[PDB]
């Protein structure tokens, strides 16, 4: 058997725009994902977050699912424009009420809330002012965060400033594939920098406002391997994984190969902000899904090489030892006091059999394998305090729309019926047992 430490936090994870629907209900401001998805060509099948999982109405049912599964922590995000419709200034009490009900319900049922402050749904009003491109976002984000701390910090004690700032900056402002849908390398790296400054200002406000909680930040990570017998792998790690942000946070500068590729794109006096950026954090959240074979390619001088390996419906290579690797490497490089796996999961072509069940043995195999590799890292001293399945529900998968299903619970979108998948039942047993058998 593989048993986890006593008090280890088994969770599931969602994000506001992906599950809620009703983006304009009860006085909410538009977000950049509302305007991005309502722009033709941006999202597969013209899908939007207008309805999604209707979690905005069905929130109590979904929490009852969490409870019934015996899952101990719930990671969810707050929609900034439900709280502050113009991004700053006015506070919307109905936005606060919505999350207050979710928070109290969780606590009442003994589920630990993990709140992601920003999971990509920036108020549109602030995008008009430059969004992440604008240095003033450090103030806007701090003011938003202060509101959340004041209203919920009595109850929520576990906070995440940002989900995947690399994706926010690069995918949103260089690749143009995510909101706000831009393609400018100089903008993209000013967003990287400003995300760091906004994060640190929010951590600083947290210390003034919530004297009894913990705060961290979440990063996407891939397991990169070299196609042969390696610097391209070093680059991909420093650029795509946690070092892009953790080197500034812990060592007060960007990683070396990031500076080689991108120095010219960063502000000229960016080191002036580095000492504020080193605001002390309580934990690092690492998201992990996939491995990649990498080679130098002259024609960022890196290309991916396809491998004949099992893949998910995203076409992502299933590489479980990656989660062990990234856990080891974070300890070795930055030694944060706590680590959580804040997302791990897989998309498969889920079908409801005529027995009424969803026989996702592919997902069970995926999760089991990665949970085992996370166990290993704990045995070798990684201070891993928790693990979160992405996702509780099938949901709006950004530019893929509804076509990719990551849930341990199946959502039939024509009825909004929730059907717990085999993987959900399987995970419930793991949580009950506090590990694998
Ligand atoms: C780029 O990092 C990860 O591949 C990643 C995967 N995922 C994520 N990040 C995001 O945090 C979620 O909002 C996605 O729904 C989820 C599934 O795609």
């Amino acid at each position: 058997v593989k048993k986890f430490p006593e008090g280890f936090l088994w969770g599931v994870a969602t994000a506001s725009y992906q599950i809620e629907g009703s983006p304009l209900a009860d006085g909410a401001g538009m977000s950049i994902w509302h305007t991005f998805s309502h722009t033709p060509g941006n999202v597969k099948n013209g899908d939007t977050g207008d309805v999604a999982c209707d979690h905005y109405n069905r929130w109590k049912e979904d929490i009852e699912i969490i409870e019934k599964l015996g899952v101990k922590a719930y990671r969810f995000s707050i929609s900034w424009p439900r709280i502050l419709p113009e991004g700053t200034g006015r506070v919307n009490q109905k936005g606060l009420d919505f999350y207050n009900r979710i928070i109290d319900t969780l606590l009442e049922k003994g589920i630990t809330p993990f709140v992601t402050i920003y999971h990509w749904d920036l108020p549109f009003a602030l995008q008009l002012k430059g969004g992440w491109a604008n240095r003033e976002i450090a103030d806007w984000f701090a003011e938003y965060s202060r509101v959340l701390f004041e209203n919920f910090g009595d109850r929520v004690k576990n906070w995440i400033t940002l989900n995947e700032p690399w994706v926010v900056a690069i995918v949103g402002h260089l690749y143009g594939v995510h909101a706000p849908g831009m393609r400018d390398i100089y903008v993209a790296f000013r967003a990287v920098h400003n995300l760091l400054r906004a994060h640190a200002r929010a951590v600083k406000v947290f210390r003034e406002t919530v004297k009894d909680g913990k705060i961290g930040i979440v990063f996407n990570n891939g397991y990169f391997e070299p196609a042969s017998e390696i610097r391209a792998v070093r680059f991909m790690h420093q650029f795509n994984n946690y070092p892009l942000f953790l080197n500034p946070i812990y060592r007060g500068d960007y990683p070396e190969l990031v500076l080689e590729f991108a120095r010219e794109y960063l502000p000229e006096n960016y080191k002036d902000d580095m000492s504020e950026i080193q605001e002390k954090i309580d934990f690092v959240g690492l998201n992990y899904y996939s491995g990649h074979l990498v080679k130098f390619d002259p024609d960022a001088k890196v290309s991916f090489v396809e491998r004949d390996l099992p893949k998910t419906a995203m076409g992502w290579e299933i590489v479980p030892e990656g989660i062990y690797w990234i856990l080891k490497k974070v300890k070795e490089e930055y030694n944060p006091p706590e680590v959580y796996i804040t997302e791990n999961g897989a998309a498969f072509d889920d079908v409801v059999s005529e027995d009424g069940r969803v026989h996702d043995q592919n997902r069970i195999d995926y999760l089991k394998a990665h949970i085992g590799q996370a166990w290993k890292a704990i045995q070798e001293g990684v201070p891993l305090k928790g693990y979160f399945v992405w996702s509780l529900l099938d949901n709006f998968e950004w530019a893929e729309g509804y076509s990719k299903r990551f849930g341990i619970v199946y959502v039939d979108y024509s009825t909004q019926k929730r059907i717990v998948k085999d993987s959900g039942y399987w995970y419930s047993n793991v949580v009950k047992n506090n590990g694998l058998e």
